[PDB]
């Protein structure tokens, strides 16, 4: 190998060696090697890194080189025969509330953020990549095919910029390119907290010694805490309604307010921290601030830890969750924490669990006023129909009370992601999620799918009549095939979604692999899990076993009344119990006696 060790942004300090806390950029987790599981360092590799030079060129890039004796097709047309439909009828998931979907990107959201090329502050390559759809040096654009009605009403492409790399940002030399990962790779509540030490300290209240994080001053929601705005000019979120001029919300994570029900739970998550932090500080008067705000940190990221493993994934791993991860055994530090390139890929399987609607409902989960449910496509980085129409009560029952959207292999991704998406840079609601993904697996270097197929050991089809058998589905076999000429070219984002489900999940056999792998590794690779001896005490973590997201809402809502189970599809009001009939969590075990 070479370089065993480039280094970017890679910041401050060293270990404090005996601390009971986690660092904010998740240094010093892994003891042998400190920067392991880390923040902006590479992406790992489960894989070798497939480039049209080996390098860092995408396939797809030259307009003639092949990828096994074949053209690989434009991501928009991929797009538009695999992924698209229109009948929004019976799409929605008979057993998965919309907080299913939801927590996927909380989770996501934690694990892993690739951030695009910058070198965008007064600049015209911006202008090169959005007007004349120049393929350049960052400027990857999506063409439109040939008959794409995109092409009639907004242009030749879409602008798209290749993602940003290890060693420096000015590109093309001595090792196959590695794409960074901002964030730390532990389930570490870091999307409230932040991943850099700067941010993580703005985020923070230290004008009183309460350990609480900083809440909005312009804006309220019946008394209870909202974000404060993130004040950086200009801003996608003055700009899809400027009359209102309501900024975007300042969390851990840049995408908080990507859309309004991330926001939501983003604000739920930020109640819940100052909720223990003046509660830790009751039973324990004399601890100090950082005390506070630390072991309030630590609770929450807890708490994220336990929803993620005892409800989230049994229901996304179905069978396949004990054949992936079996029970915890204790801390192993030859165990990689580090998330992989292609993880951040097979995550997005929920991009497909997306409905085309959001509704807000009142106490009797009603419809909440004349325009109750509204298009997805006019809530991203919308923050003015929170602050300024109804606030997040009205969102969070739709949470509990609406369906997701079933992963079907005729009905991919919606309308309103595939069409009418919305993306900070640009000015339209004109872009596409499904092209964008494939477009990325590209850049990312990925290899196919029947490298992934074998990567865990399934079979790699060859022939129609192989794919027909691993999909079950002679259409979209042929479908794939049309467009890919041989199943060693299908993109891996696409190639594994279109895998029927394992019985009792929502991923098939190729992705419960790759998701079911990366996080055993998260877990079994830090220092600092739940379950690890000596992170919390036996009286800890006894009463951590009860938290739930019911009571996550009751404490930090007005809601009254929510489901014992809100993963699962629930009907009002049968399935809705008073919050009184909802465990608690007990923080005695907290209290600090003196002598
Ligand atoms: C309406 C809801 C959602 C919207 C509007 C949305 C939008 C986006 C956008 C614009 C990107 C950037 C893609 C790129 O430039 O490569 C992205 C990436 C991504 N999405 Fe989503 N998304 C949504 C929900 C979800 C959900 C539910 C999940 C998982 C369960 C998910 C998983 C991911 C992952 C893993 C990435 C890449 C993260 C990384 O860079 O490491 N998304 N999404
Ligand atoms: C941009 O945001 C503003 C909100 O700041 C939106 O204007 C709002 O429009 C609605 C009706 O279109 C107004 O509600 C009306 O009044 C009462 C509500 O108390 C209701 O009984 C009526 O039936 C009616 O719906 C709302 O007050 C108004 N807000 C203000 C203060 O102007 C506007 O819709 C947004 N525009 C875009 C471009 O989306
Ligand atoms: C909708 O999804 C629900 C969430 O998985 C699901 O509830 C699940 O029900 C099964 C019942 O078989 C439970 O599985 C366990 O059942 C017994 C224990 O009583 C054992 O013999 C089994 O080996 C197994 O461990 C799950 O605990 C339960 N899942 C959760 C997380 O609550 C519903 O069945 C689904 N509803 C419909 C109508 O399909
Ligand atoms: C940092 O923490 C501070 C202490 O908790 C907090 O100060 C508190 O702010 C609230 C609201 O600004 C004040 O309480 C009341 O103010 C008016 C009455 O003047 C009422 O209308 C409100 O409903 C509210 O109850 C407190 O006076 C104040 N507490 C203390 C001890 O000074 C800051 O808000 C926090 N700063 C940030 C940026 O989050
Ligand atoms: C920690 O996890 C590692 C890595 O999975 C395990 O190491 C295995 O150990 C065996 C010998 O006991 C080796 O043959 C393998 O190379 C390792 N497995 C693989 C495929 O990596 C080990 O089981 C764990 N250690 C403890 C103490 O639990
Ligand atoms: C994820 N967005
Ligand atoms: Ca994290």
């Amino acid at each position: 190998s070479w370089e065993v060790g480039c280094g970017a942004p890679v910041p401050l300090v060293t270990c404090d060696e005996q601390s009971p806390y986690r660092t904010i950029t998740g240094d010093c987790n892994n003891r042998r090697s400190p920067a392991l599981g880390a923040a902006n360092r590479a992406l790992a590799r489960w894989l070798p890194a497939e480039y049209e030079d080996g390098l860092a060129v995408p396939f797809g890039w030259t307009q003639r080189k092949t990828r096994n004796g074949f053209r690989v097709p434009l991501a928009r047309e991929v797009s538009n025969k695999i992924v698209g439909y229109l009948d929004e009828e019976g799409v929605l998931d008979q057993n998965r509330s919309l907080l299913f979907m939801q927590w996927g990107q909380i989770v996501d959201h934690d694990l892993d953020f690739a951030p695009e090329t910058e070198l965008g502050s007064s600049e015209h390559s911006k202008v090169q990549c959005e007007e004349y759809c120049v393929q350049g040096d960052e400027c990857f654009p999506i063409m439109f095919p040939k008959n794409d009605p995109k092409l009639k009403t907004q242009g030749k492409c879409m602008p798209f910029f290749r993602a940003g790399f290890v060693c420096p940002t000015p590109p093309y030399q001595s090792l196959a390119r590695d794409q960074i990962n901002a964030v730390t790779s532990f389930l570490d509540a870091s999307l409230v907290y932040g991943s850099e030490p700067s941010l993580a300290s703005r985020l923070r209240n230290l004008s009183s010694p309460l350990g609480l994080m900083a809440v909005n001053q312009e804006a309220w929601d019946h008394g209870l805490a909202y974000p404060p705005f993130n004040n950086v000019k200009p801003s996608p979120c003055e700009f899809i309604n400027t009359t209102a001029h309501v900024p975007c919300f300042q969390a851990g994570d840049s995408r908080a307010s990507e859309q309004i029900l991330l926001a939501t739970v983003h604000t739920l998550l930020l109640r819940e921290h100052n909720r223990l932090a003046r509660e830790l500080k009751r039973l324990n008067p004399h601890w100090d601030g950082e005390m506070l705000y630390q072991e309030a940190r630590k609770i929450l990221g807890a708490f994220i830890q336990i929803i993620t493993f005892r409800d989230y994934l049994p229901i996304v791993l179905g069978s396949e969750m004990q054949k992936w991860i079996p029970p915890y055994q204790g801390y192993n530090n030859s165990v990689d924490p580090r998330i992989s390139n292609v993880f951040t890929f097979a995550f997005r399987f929920g991009h497909m669990e997306v409905p085309s609607t959001v509704s807000r409902l009142d106490e009797n989960y009603q419809p909440w006023g004349p325009e109750a449910e509204l298009p997805l496509h006019t809530l991203f980085f919308n923050t003015w129909r929170i602050i300024k129409d109804g606030g997040i009560d009205p969102l969070v029952r739709g949470l509990l009370a609406k369906n997701s959207k079933l992963m079907n292999q005729n009905k991919m991704v919606t309308s309103e992601l595939r069409n009418k998406l919305f993306q900070p840079t640009h000015k339209v609601h004109g872009f596409d999620l499904a092209a964008i993904n494939l477009q990325r697996c590209r850049d990312h270097g990925m290899p196919g799918y029947n490298s992934w197929r074998g990567f865990c050991g399934l079979s790699q089809p060859k022939t129609l009549k192989g794919l027909q058998a691993v999909l079950k589905n002679k259409v979209l076999a042929k479908k794939l095939l049309d467009l890919y000429k041989t199943p060693d070219n299908i993109d891996i984002w696409i190639g594994g979604n279109a895998e029927p489900m394992v019985e009792r999940g929502r991923v098939g056999p190729l992705l419960a692999c790759l998701l079911g792998r990366q996080f055993q590794q998260i877990r079994d690779g830090d220092r600092f899990w739940w379950e690890n001896p000596g992170v919390f005490t036996e009286k800890q973590r006894d009463s951590l076993q009860k938290v739930s997201f019911s009571r996550l809402i009751c404490d930090n809502t007005h809601i009254t009344k929510v489901p014992l189970h809100a993963f699962q599809a629930n009907n009002y009001p049968h399935d809705f119990v008073d919050c009184s009939a909802v465990d608690k969590l007990d923080l005695s075990p907290w209290a600090s006696r003196e002598n």
